């Protein structure tokens, strides 16, 4: 699925992600934007031979079992495959222990290089929430 800037807004805001670690919604969705460009389905192959699944792009090294990543972890306790539904619950469930691990939103290269210090609210405007 390739959702609309709003409804991928509204979807995240109701899976708790607005202001989630004191990331206020905007920077989800421009995260989101640039680096699946809003598909659940965007899969990208790393040169460590990981792969990186779904709507946030979350990596087969470390967050989900794809079964091809050898000395994979899977600290989501998930197929990465789950990361490539129309429902987005298992990415921003993931996403939320991703975010806590301590470098926050900057664990997304897309996020650092695109989002970080720009206005992130103009992702999120004109939205019914």
């Amino acid at each position: 699925k390739v959702f609309g800037r709003c409804e991928l807004a509204a979807a995240m805001k109701r899976h708790g992600l607005d202001n989630y670690r004191g990331y206020s919604l905007g920077n989800w969705v421009c995260a989101a934007k640039f680096e699946s460009n809003f598909n659940t389905q965007a899969t990208n192959r790393n040169t460590d031979g990981s792969t990186d699944y779904g709507i946030l792009q979350i990596n087969s090294r470390w967050w989900c079992n794809d079964g091809r990543t050898p000395g994979s972890r899977n600290l989501c306790n998930i197929p990465c495959s789950a990361l490539l539904s129309s429902d987005i619950t298992a990415s921003v469930n993931c996403a939320k222990k991703i975010v806590s691990d301590g470098n926050g939103m900057n664990a997304w290269v897309a996020w650092r290089n695109r989002c970080k210090g720009t206005d992130v609210q103009a992702w999120i405007r004109g939205c019914r929430l």
